[PDB]
């Protein structure tokens, strides 16, 4: 049941909010009100504690509430403006994904695709675990953060371990595992 309402949660706060009658505002919150009634016509037993709970207990740190309003933190498919802090200290950072994207990779860099920005994590596991979902054969990718930071693409502490980035240029990507 948790992770069932998750995903409707990722779902509304990152990519189709207005499919629910939800417009976030630009720091990509919407009430939580507004997005218990939304998770309702889906799943009518979601009360707010519940949500609350996800919330409390999500393990790569999905979602943020800030006193009656929420958000994801990371992943929006819609433009955002996001308050996350800089990742200053982080020397590598990981990228995991199935070995059928890396000669694209390795022409291009990261692109943030679908998405508003490039994700990486802190965490070869997590990394890992990421490409994973995408696909069978998953490389790591070895990204030297000083060398985004060098070419003014900063890096944001927007996860436990998740990072966001403009995009990784392929001079960055040091090691392909």
């Amino acid at each position: 049941e948790r992770k069932r309402v998750s995903k409707l949660m990722a779902y509304i706060l990152r990519h189709s909010p207005e499919e629910f009658g939800l417009r976030p505002d630009v720091e990509g919150f919407v009430s939580l009100n507004e997005l218990v009634n939304a998770l309702k016509t889906v799943y009518p037993e979601v009360t707010e504690e519940f949500v609350r709970e996800i919330v409390e207990n999500d393990p790569k740190g999905r979602y943020e509430i800030r006193g009656d309003r929420i958000r994801a933190r990371y992943g929006h498919s819609f433009p955002v403006s996001l308050d996350h802090e800089e990742d200053t200290e982080s020397r590598f950072l990981y990228h995991g994904t199935p070995r059928r994207n890396l000669p694209s990779i390795l022409k291009e860099g990261l692109k943030p695709m679908k998405r508003q920005y490039v994700h990486v994590s802190t965490d070869k596991i997590e990394a890992l675990e990421t490409g994973r979902r995408h696909g069978r054969e998953v490389v790591l990718l070895v990204i030297d953060a000083e060398c985004l930071r060098k070419r003014g693409f900063k890096i944001y502490k927007a996860g436990k371990n998740v990072r966001i980035v403009e995009r990784v240029p392929p001079d960055c990507i040091t090691l392909a595992v």
